[PDB]
């Protein structure tokens, strides 16, 4: 059954809702994001229209091989028309072709729908300034102070500057990063430029790149793994058993790995630096997991709201306990009292 902030009142709309069968008079599907958690029931077999940005439309297509006739791909920034209502799509910072979603409604009501998006201000020079918003469907991830983590610059920094020593002192270091979906390959193509060889990675995962409209990328990826000192793993590899293994193929071309393990937020966040950052090792393999979010952090999502100043807050993540639910509302209100909207 397919939850309530996952219908747009007063429209046949839904968002992120495909794992539901079909639902009852919704003529049109909007999917904000290519990550599972979101497509989850999208196939071959869907037979309705998918609304979307044009990234995620050449996923749909070429991974999970939605027939084109139901993929509907719409330019961002742009007023466009969706069963007689106007729809715009807003670059959601998230991972690639990740969209916002801001309805109008008949009635003159508006709706944003965030999907998942790491707040920035640069939101705030969008076709939302000066935009009154009704309603705002909120990505709550990390909705609550604790929920600290640098800047994206700042890791890629990191990473640019670990790699770079590890591989300068060491030409015989081989640099892995692992990754489970879409999103936050500024990790490996910043380290693979800075120590200029392409990555190497799956057909798979090449395949995957290949649908993000990335400028230059057939000079940046590679499925020719030993011509590379970057290489991609599956998340679940990047271990020190998984990555012995990785070390004995290519045979005997190099003698360290050092590996890359982007997560989002972690309890050592309130607690450490990025710049104090510390690998676990053994032998000749380290691991460096980095704190990058693609997602708000508290102070992100507290600034775009307070900007925004919404009428009515509906959140989208964590909303599976009472605790979770009502603290996520004291928090709106803080903010609602502090800003005076
Ligand atoms: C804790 C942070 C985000 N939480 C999350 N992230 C992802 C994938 C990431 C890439 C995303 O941004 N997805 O939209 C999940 C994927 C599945 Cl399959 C199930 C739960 C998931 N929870
Ligand atoms: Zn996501
Ligand atoms: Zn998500």
């Amino acid at each position: 059954t397919c939850p309530f902030y996952k219908k747009i009142p007063g429209t046949g709309f839904t968002v992120d809702a495909f794992q539901y069968g079909v639902v009852e008079g919704c003529t049109a599907y909007f999917l904000t994001h290519f990550h599972s958690d979101h497509y989850a029931g999208l196939s071959k077999h869907f037979t309705f229209p998918v609304y979307c940005s044009e990234i995620t439309g050449n996923l749909l297509k070429n991974k999970l091989h939605v027939q084109e006739q139901y993929i509907h791909p719409l330019p961002l920034d742009t007023e466009c028309i969706v069963n007689g209502v106007k729809v715009v799509l807003l670059d959601a910072n998230h991972c690639p072709g990740a969209v916002m979603i801001l309805f109008y409604l008949p009635n003159g009501t508006v709706i944003l729908h965030t999907g998942d998006f790491r707040a920035d201000p640069s939101m705030e020079r969008s076709l939302l300034a000066d935009q009154k918003v009704h309603m705002l469907y909120l990505d709550t991830t990390y909705c609550s102070p604790e929920y600290t983590f640098p800047s994206q610059q700042e890791v890629i920094r990191f990473a640019i500057n670990t790699a770079f020593e590890a591989v300068t002192l060491n030409p015989h270091a081989l640099v892995v990063c692992g990754t489970y979906s879409i999103g936050k390959e500024k990790v490996f193509l910043a380290i693979a430029d800075v120590l200029g060889s392409k990555v190497g990675m799956s057909q798979e995962k090449y395949k995957t790149l290949q649908c993000l409209n990335i400028p230059e990328i057939n000079s940046l990826i590679t499925t020719d793994m030993c011509s590379s000192l970057v290489h991609l793993l599956p998340m679940m590899q990047i271990n020190f058993k998984g990555l012995q293994s990785h070390l004995k193929k290519c045979g005997g071309k190099y003698n360290q790995i050092l590996a890359f393990r982007p997560t989002g937020w972690t309890h050592s966040n309130k607690f450490t630096r990025i710049a104090d950052v510390i690998p676990q090792t053994k032998g000749n393999i380290s691991i460096y997991g980095i704190p990058y979010s693609e997602h708000s952090s508290y102070l992100e999502m507290k600034r775009f709201v307070q900007w925004l100043k919404p009428q009515k807050i509906i959140p989208t993540v964590n909303v599976g306990t009472w605790k979770s639910r009502s603290t996520m509302e004291k928090y709106f209100r803080e903010w609602k009292l502090e800003a005076g909207y």
